[PDB]
């Protein structure tokens, strides 16, 4: 038993992390085949003031890049912007390039952060994409270019590269195709996060996890239909739920229907009344149905 | 968020994980050089009742082991006990044996779990050793033999191997010397954990993280001497603090002395009075000064 | 019943295949009117090293060309490039030139390969163009200049000519206007493919085919709106579906709405849980709605 | 009976329309919650020359915004781009904000325009998206920021905001994520539409509608195979027809197969020779088959 925010193993990703230096900036890049992807602000002379990315790119000389894996240096032969990412061609093919794909993550979807410092992987932890396109990712200075990945269906996906922290502390990155999540821009300017919508599927998953791990005080003799829940959700900042199908396994193993947990959400959203569920004092949407099933019953 | 539990990258450990089966038992082993270490209860014919490990070893048949590292099957040359672990001489040297050391973690110290499921690494997360020798993880059937490690100087230390779950849900394992943390026996018998002694160092770190995070409601300018606090701790199931020097960074930084925070601990131990600290409803001792320092600042 | 990746019949295409040799190089050409078209790398002295195609063309000697076909007598009169294709004017019109057009295939579209080995038609099989402009076929040494075609609306279209295989093993060719699909270079250099977007239309067709052939385990009667589905698709490297109109016959015949299949896709993309669908282990996008319809209902 | 181009009722949208004036520009905004969304060219010094939107936004004066609904003046507090849309944060939340989603419409699809004139909703009418991502509406100076919407599943979707007219008179707007349909840019530069490809599906429905109204002078006893037509279609800037859709509802209730109508399209494409069909003197592709079915029969 037990519920913890976990990350999938980082082994296959670690050999792809390199140190990218330009000028007085140092951050992290992703080395796959003969190219390195990194945040394009590594070439910005002053990341604390407004950045003219056109001018910065004209100013670039390839020989000013320093790219290193451990301390074997990789020479850059070509550089281009792709969206908010720099794509740098190097002569050396990463001999440990894993089989992989690029995709993005949706609100509610969980993924793994390999947080890196100046080319050195330092920690790994699970996060969850929020509706405004931000994560709570505990990034600090020196961690830009840190990589988010998912393992799903035996496929390694790269889904995130870290760029910046908003004023409210939320974290903003791009996918590996240079599109910033949330449409935020890679500028030190004031950018507002906005209305965060709770992932309903995840909250249902949380309550199932609660049931499996011993906690049951919140369930009553009431259940509400999926439609009625989706009506409620659309005006209380919760996602609609498409299908109960995702939880079948969880309903079967616990004997609790999705419709009962839906009613629980409506109630519990108004407070826990002092009590806690799995130590949390409020509903938590950071765990997907998949994460819960994995953790409770094996991959 | 603010303060989140992290793990260190698992890449160097993953190639050491093997699937070990004997009879109806399947768990994980640690493959280092030409040996595999795993919980000796893998050869227990019935893990639901008391086990005579002398007899079990006596009647072991070496060809009844199945040991596998993905692509590779290993043959067992000899079996012996080291404490509560089996040490199995195998016919093949692990080509990916990393540079490693062994140590035991002490109460209050954090480490990483590579949760493995019948030979396959599935997840990575951080835990903290409690005074009674237990951790609060998330282990299910199939995860015995899962490995705990720290990346330190800057080498790899193996510190934990998973064996069992107590009636109260706490998790129990051994060091790689075969000594069960907390002295629990590897038997399916009732075993009491005993009273948890909170790590004062970690709780001070917790409160610094809260202050760093802008939460001030619990502090006064009133302080408490290190000697005074330790007097209290001794009869309130909190560790005594040796010295204050480990917090100098956080102290100088927040402008709050350790002594002030000691005052907070004695007061907050009587209850949070319906407020929270970093979304917690009571004092948390799972984050070390190191963790808080690192997770907030320049490595 | 049954589902098989098929090829339209190759008879009309077979008389158009000729052997083109130059120096030690031997491959295939398409003979139409008074022109033979083939991959330009036939005139490269060493295809295992990078090629200067301007130098190679500058020093072509027309009498070094060898064109052969069992029922013809052909001399090269002239040569020039069109993109990556060599276009040879010959001194004889193909008497068996069929009515034909050139067109390019788009991502998701299926076509036929006539695989030829040094001028000799050897096999024929169906393929599907992926979003990165590659196909998964089966080409070896001697098969360059193998021709792709579609019979579409009573019309013969030539759509492909084979040039090379990427490091990852995907197959690359040009249209008959000499434009390489996916913009790859006809160089023995290292070139990366990137991530293929799955055709949602094809995946939907494939599930319909599965249903018709008695596969039912994956389907439930919960449906997902086109809108919801497309939001998911946009981030999961699937194409968005424009109208369900192309499925109306399949939906009528099976009694299953597209919306019910859209829900299946979101589920099944996470994995089959170890199960199969028509012997496949993951979702398949190589079958178009057209391919499925004429195969299941002959129209 | 009878066939008119219809709009869905506009009541749910009308309370969201506000007047947005900045400097010398006056257009319409969409007030949802605490945001007013409008075309970003409202803050351009000079809409008659190339515009530097980075600078215009850089130098934007939030107090020179005059936003009025009711006669209530909203105060701007924050401006940003979201693609080609300006998103303004305002000082009062729209109490009449309806429940809504955003989606994009695709070529061939029908949707609703609420034409607004410098802040006042003035008319509502149906449009259909053309192949190049344009519509033929009726927009003049003062109508920018007019809104397109669809009602589906009782759900309100915002799908269009009006930006400009092309040189040829075709109308161009964005979705509410600020992506301009047809990839046009919000510049007073020359921009070519591309050649318009009529939707064959929509023309069939139109002809079916005509038959139902008792107009049949244009239909003969002869037919055209689906493959003959599609061949004709590529040549004559018409889209290819996929299956027969369940034109079967129409086919059955009219007696005429699709194939008969395809022959009509080819004949009628030349011109109607003085006569008309439902008042038109040329083929109309603005009605979808679904649209026609509901309009005539109700579903």
């Amino acid at each position: 038993s037990g519920l913890r925010k976990m990350a999938q193993p980082s082994g296959v990703v670690e050999p792809c992390i390199v140190r990218v230096a330009y000028g007085n900036n140092v951050l992290n890049g992703l080395w796959l085949g003969d190219e390195v992807i990194c945040p394009r602000h590594v070439i910005a002379s002053d990341t604390s003031r407004v950045i003219n990315y056109e001018n910065e790119l004209s100013s670039v000389r390839l020989h000013n890049f320093s790219i290193a894996k451990n301390n074997a240096f990789l020479g850059v032969v070509s550089a281009k912007y792709k969206g908010v990412n720099l794509v740098l061609k190097v002569n050396q093919v990463n001999p440990n390039t894993p089989e992989h794909k690029f995709k993005s993550v949706r609100p509610g979807e969980s993924f793994n952060i390999l947080a890196c410092y100046e080319g050195c992987p330092g920690s790994v932890y699970g996060v969850n994409m929020r509706s405004q396109g931000t994560i709570k990712g505990s990034f600090i200075a020196g961690t830009c270019g840190s990589v988010g990945y998912v393992l799903e269906n035996g496929t390694l996906y790269f889904v995130y590269m870290h760029h910046l922290e908003l004023g409210n502390g939320s974290h903003v990155g791009s996918n590996l195709e240079g599109e910033m999540y949330g449409g935020y821009e890679d500028q030190p300017s004031m950018q507002l996060e906005g209305t965060n919508v709770m992932s309903s599927d995840n909250v249902v998953a949380f309550l199932y996890a609660a049931l499996i791990n011993g906690e049951r005080w919140f369930v009553t003799n009431t259940s509400m239909t999926l439609e009625s829940y989706n009506a409620w959700a659309k005006t209380n900042s919760f996602t609609e739920i498409v299908s109960t199908d995702a939880f079948n396994m969880l309903a079967a193993k616990t004997g609790y229907s999705v419709e009962k947990l839906l009613e629980c959400i409506v109630r519990l959203n108004k407070g826990f009344g002092g009590r806690t569920i799995l130590s949390y004092g409020s509903l938590c949407d950071e765990f997907t149905p998949t994460e819960v099933i994995r953790q409770m019953y094996g991959v």
